[PDB]
Order: C-alpha cells, then sequence, then structure tokens
DNA sequence: TGGAGTACAAGTGTGAGGAAAAGTAGTTGGCGAGTAAAGCAGT
C-alpha cells in the first residue's frame, strides 16, 4: 500500500538481481566475478549517487542519496 | 525388548545497531572679516 510503503531497496539489491540474471542465462560469472568487478571500480556499484544522474540529483533527500552510492561493500 | 531423555539440530518469537548527507548550531569577524545705527538699560 502507498500508505507507509517503506520500500526495501539497497545497493545489495542491484547486485543480487544482477546475479540472478546470470544463472538463468547460465553464465560463469559469479559473486567472486562481481566483487572483483565492483571493488576494482569497473561496473558502477561504488559512488553511484554522485556522478550518475547529473540532473535528477538535487531534489532527492539526504538519507536517500546516502543509500544509492556505494557506501560500503557487502 | 522396549522405555526415562539429552543431546545437537533443527526451528520461530523479541527491537535495535550503524550509515550519512544536508541542514543547524555557538563561535569570531567585519561592516555600514566691516560701518553702521537706536534701544534701554545705566547713574
Amino acid at each position: 500500500p502507498q500508505e507507509e510503503l517503506k520500500l526495501q531497496l539497497h545497493m545489495t539489491s542491484t547486485i543480487s538481481i544482477l546475479y540472478l540474471a546470470s544463472t538463468h542465462l547460465s553464465l560463469p560469472v559469479y559473486t567472486c566475478d562481481y566483487i572483483k568487478w565492483i571493488c576494482t571500480a569497473k561496473m558502477p556499484y561504488f559512488q553511484a549517487s554522485e556522478i550518475l544522474p547529473k540532473s535528477w540529483r538535487i531534489q532527492l533527500p539526504n538519507y536517500y542519496v546516502s543509500i544509492l552510492e556505494g557506501s560500503i561493500s557487502p
């Protein structure tokens, strides 16, 4: 319900839904072949809030823009 | 021959810890000179 929805999205989600598309396609890429392509600054997991939108940034509140960049690693 | 359970191995009930950017403080600092006349005191 839109009344107090509290949607559960994190940067751990956008890798997890990117891992499941790899096993339905039956790919040899894994979470060792994801954490080696994100912590080596290859696909934009880290620092995503700050450089990606460039026009949609400013009206987003402070705790929401905190979650969308690559804050920690999982 | 057949049970007391006591063990590890399965479960589900009970609130909180850590994350962080903008926004918000107490605090300095850095401003806007004459020639004349009449008056009523004066004595």
